[PDB]
């Protein structure tokens, strides 16, 4: 049984709040098709000195699959906003970090 990836690509990362949140920003939704050929949500951007960033696991471009194991698919960019906000204080994330298609 294999625990252990050759390349790791998806990853689950707990995160706690800070004082102005977990410390990204997201774009995309099901309604922002336009995003991505690749509909989800996604970070657009760590911030400074945040939660995220002194963590240092999540990246931009991070596809982010389900917060404490809620799939994100299928949600509009408000409701997924929403349930950011609703997740408390420690929070977790699975993420499928970047990866291109040539
Ligand atoms: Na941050």
């Amino acid at each position: 049984s294999m625990r252990v990836d050759y390349l790791v690509t998806e990853e689950e990362i707990n995160l706690t709040r800070g004082p102005s949140g977990l410390g990204f920003n997201i774009v995309g939704g099901t309604d922002q098709q336009y995003v991505s050929n690749d509909s989800g949500i996604y970070v657009s951007r760590i911030k400074e000195n945040g939660a995220a960033a002194l963590d240092g696991r999540l990246q931009e471009g991070d596809k982010i699959l389900s917060v404490n194991g809620q799939d994100l698919k299928n949600l509009l960019h408000q409701d997924a906003v929403d349930l950011f906000r609703n997740a408390g204080y420690a929070v977790s994330l699975r993420v499928q970090h970047r990866e291109s298609s040539i």
